[PDB]
């Protein structure tokens, strides 16, 4: 269509649905209690990123912020998206640890002060403060990641694949903090077709990627 | 008031209010662990059903959304209304059979796509993919009612009343999607008044009546 | 700034940051389970808080409602900072007394209703309906508390910790109520900057206060 990022969406948007799909026919026969939890979690992070790659390909889940001087195009529905899908990960990850609850309670919650100050910035109206937000949804990340290592006596199975699961998250996650700031959202270094892009592809790896690797280990069953 | 379909919000809230009255009065003096579930789960439900009714009824619940050359009236207050509380409904039918939590989570989560994308759908400006996002929300709750009988040795109690609740189930839920389809949101074919009633109907058995067939039976006793 | 009440929006900002860091570095060495639930629960909220109270500050949480002839400045903020922390204070003393599910899921659930309908009378154009959802919500919060007492054996720990915070919890949960019907948002007897000073002492002791009275006992400790 009239956008240029309108191919990043499509492609991502189909990407999400073919990798549900996968997930769904892949989830089918299962009948491990704990494998049901991951293909749960598992299977509705692109599931969900499905919908919200559909509505923004469709263009419901974009708005306008003015700041800077100009009415900047902005995709709440990836907020939407990771408030919905990032405890999911950092579920898949915790189950896979064996967290207490009260960490669980914590990286959720902190889940939620990273999207949703990240939502926050992404549509305050004043341009210094938007690197606020950002400052404090990298320091939650910034904070879960820190939990991620050093925050928590398991089986040699899904420890070697915590190893993994967790270097691609601090990577993939770190990752995003970095588009956000450099794209149009932030110092807007990076058009928003190349950022669509960078998102896209981090979407894909972390909600189909990730997914092909976690449950294709027997880390997952009990 | 000025709304043709006025008194049907005003009957409902009125029968989501006496309604969580009955199961507030009939929930004092419980002390079953498992029966205080089903009474909070139960019960809770027209109690933000009367809330979310009642914010139809006085006008809150309701936004003006154009499409096909007009402005649509339409109540978002019913997905609130569903988001909160189709999960109680699934969870007191899940409680109810003993679910995994890995397929809990599978269904409180296409139930918000469910509800999520029904509500993309009715506040979609493009005509055509209002259609798409109720495609995608039938295919969730068709995914749910799939889930409701082949997605799981329970006792003769809690069994026979999955059968009731469950028929009663597919019978209701489903009604909910053609109610839609053939409503003012969807194909405008059925006035809003008639579609407010029918949703009023379907709520008030899916709340009130769905509860008065629940919590009258043992099949909710530890 | 222009605003009388910036003042009382930074301190509570400071103060509930101040807060959050003092439970973090608390909250550090700590690896009891349930210990490491209030410390989540409890350092959370001024966490949350803290955004909140800076997303008011910078002026992004306040939004204009016109009722009464005018355009009252509504912190809707507030919910969202209640929506997500009221419950953790719930859960607080809920886990305290160790709540069967059904009663948390009972609190949580007219605790939304509170907050929702707090909200929904917050934005209600129609004066005498925002006196309406005051009300439900009341009732709710009067619900709540009725279970706060006779809503449920413990250790003379927990319980005699029980007494002060729940004793804390009626008054500081009442005076909400209170300060909302005679401040900007209710009757308008009170101004703004002083009903957002009672609500930051509120919020701050409810929060930070309440939060330094849980987590200096062996309440908290399994
Ligand atoms: C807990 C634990 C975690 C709490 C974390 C602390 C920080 C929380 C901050 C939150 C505040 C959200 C801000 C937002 C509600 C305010 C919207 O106002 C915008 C401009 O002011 C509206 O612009 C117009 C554009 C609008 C677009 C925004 C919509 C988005 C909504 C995404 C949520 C969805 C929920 C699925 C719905 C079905
Ligand atoms: C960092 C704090 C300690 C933590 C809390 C956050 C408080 C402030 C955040 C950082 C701070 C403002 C950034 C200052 C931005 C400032 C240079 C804006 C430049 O002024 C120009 C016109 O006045 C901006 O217009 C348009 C020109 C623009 C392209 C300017 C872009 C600004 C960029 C901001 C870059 C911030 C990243 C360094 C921080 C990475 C660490
Ligand atoms: C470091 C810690 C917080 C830093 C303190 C700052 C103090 C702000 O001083 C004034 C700048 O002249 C802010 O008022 C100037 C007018 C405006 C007010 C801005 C107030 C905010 C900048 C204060 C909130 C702190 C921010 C959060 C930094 C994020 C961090 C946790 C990653
Ligand atoms: C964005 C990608 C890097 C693009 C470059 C692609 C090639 C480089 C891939 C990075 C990855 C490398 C990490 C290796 C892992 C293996 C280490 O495993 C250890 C075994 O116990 C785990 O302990 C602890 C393990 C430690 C792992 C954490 C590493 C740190 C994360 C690096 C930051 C990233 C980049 C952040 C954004 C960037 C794109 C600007
Ligand atoms: C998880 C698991 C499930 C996730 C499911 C995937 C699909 C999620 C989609 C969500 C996206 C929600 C769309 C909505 C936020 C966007 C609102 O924008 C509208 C037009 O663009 C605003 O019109 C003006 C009208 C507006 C009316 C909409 C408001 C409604 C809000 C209902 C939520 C309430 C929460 C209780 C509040 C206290
Ligand atoms: C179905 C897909 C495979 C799944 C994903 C969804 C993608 C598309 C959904 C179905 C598809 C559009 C419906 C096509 C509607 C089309 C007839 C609109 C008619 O054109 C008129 C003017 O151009 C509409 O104006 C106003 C006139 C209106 C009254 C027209 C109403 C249209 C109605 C749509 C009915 C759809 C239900 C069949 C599908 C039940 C299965
Ligand atoms: C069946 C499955 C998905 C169907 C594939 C479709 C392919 C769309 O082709 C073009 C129509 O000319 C869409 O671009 C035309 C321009 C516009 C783009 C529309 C893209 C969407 C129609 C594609 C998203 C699929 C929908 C979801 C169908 C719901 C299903 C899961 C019940
Ligand atoms: C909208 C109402 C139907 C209006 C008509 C009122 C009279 C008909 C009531 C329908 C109900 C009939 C179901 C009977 C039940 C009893 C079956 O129990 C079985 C015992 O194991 C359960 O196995 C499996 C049981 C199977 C049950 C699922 C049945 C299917 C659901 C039928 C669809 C409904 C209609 C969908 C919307 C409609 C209104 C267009
Ligand atoms: C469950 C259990 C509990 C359910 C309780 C029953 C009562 C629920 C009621 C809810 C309804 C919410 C009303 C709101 C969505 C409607 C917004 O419309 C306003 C005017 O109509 C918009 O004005 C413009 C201003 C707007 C400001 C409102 C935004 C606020 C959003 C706060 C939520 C945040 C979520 C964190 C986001 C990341
Ligand atoms: C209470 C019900 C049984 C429960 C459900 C709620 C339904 C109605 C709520 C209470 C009821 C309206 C309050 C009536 C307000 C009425 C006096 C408004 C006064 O009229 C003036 C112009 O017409 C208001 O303009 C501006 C002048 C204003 C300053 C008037 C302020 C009104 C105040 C309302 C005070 C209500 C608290 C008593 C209730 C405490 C118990
Ligand atoms: C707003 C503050 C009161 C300002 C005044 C400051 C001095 C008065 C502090 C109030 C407090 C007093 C409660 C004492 C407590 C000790 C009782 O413990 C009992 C031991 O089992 C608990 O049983 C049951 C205990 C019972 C405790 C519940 C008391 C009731 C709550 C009182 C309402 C409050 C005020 C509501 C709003 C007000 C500000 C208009
Ligand atoms: C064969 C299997 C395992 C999966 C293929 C199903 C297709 C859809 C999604 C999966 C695609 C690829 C694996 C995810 C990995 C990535 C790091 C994603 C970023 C790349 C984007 C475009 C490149 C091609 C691919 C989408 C196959
Ligand atoms: C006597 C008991 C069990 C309940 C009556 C309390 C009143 C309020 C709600 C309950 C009403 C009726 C039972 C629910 C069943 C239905 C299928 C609801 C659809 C009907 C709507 C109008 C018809 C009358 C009734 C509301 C009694
Ligand atoms: C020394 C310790 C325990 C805490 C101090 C850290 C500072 C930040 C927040 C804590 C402050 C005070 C305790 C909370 C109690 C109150 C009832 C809050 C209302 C008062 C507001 C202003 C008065 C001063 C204080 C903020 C210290
Ligand atoms: C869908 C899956 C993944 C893992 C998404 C992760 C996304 C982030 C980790 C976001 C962090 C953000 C921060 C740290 C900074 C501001 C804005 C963001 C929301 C992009
Ligand atoms: C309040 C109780 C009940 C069971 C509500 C159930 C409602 C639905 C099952 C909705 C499904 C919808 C779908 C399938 C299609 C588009 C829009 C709806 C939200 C009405
Ligand atoms: C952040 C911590 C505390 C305990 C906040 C508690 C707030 C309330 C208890 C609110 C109740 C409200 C009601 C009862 C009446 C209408 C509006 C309010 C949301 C202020």
């Amino acid at each position: 269509t009239g956008r240029p990022e309108w191919i990043w969406l499509a492609l991502g948007t189909a990407l999400m649905g073919l990798g549900t799909l996968y997930f769904l026919v892949k989830g089918m026969g299962v009948s491990d209690p704990d494998a049901k939890k991951f293909y749960a979690i598992t299977t509705l992070a692109p599931a969900i990123a499905f919908t919200m790659y559909l509505s923004m390909l469709l263009g419901y889940g974009l708005t306008m912020v003015p700041f800077g001087g100009e009415q900047n195009p902005i995709y709440w529905a990836r907020y939407a998206d990771w408030l919905f899908t990032t405890p999911l990960l950092l579920l898949d990850l915790a189950l896979l640890v064996d967290a207490d609850q009260g960490t669980i309670l914590a990286l959720v919650g902190a889940d939620g002060i990273m999207i949703g100050t990240g939502l926050v910035g992404a549509l305050t109206k004043v341009y210094s403060y938007r690197f606020v937000w950002w400052a404090i949804s990298t320091a939650a990340m910034l904070y879960i990641l820190y939990v991620l290592f050093f925050g928590f006596s398991m089986r040699p199975e899904v420890a070697s694949t915590f190893k993994v699961l967790r270097n691609v998250t601090v990577v993939l996650w770190s990752a995003y903090p970095v588009v956000w700031l450099i794209g149009s959202e932030g110092a807007g270094i990076v058009p928003l077709n190349i950022e669509t892009l960078l998102f896209m592809v981090l979407d894909v790896s972390a909600k189909v990627g990730f997914g092909l690797i976690l449950l294709r280990s027997r880390a997952i069953f009990g």
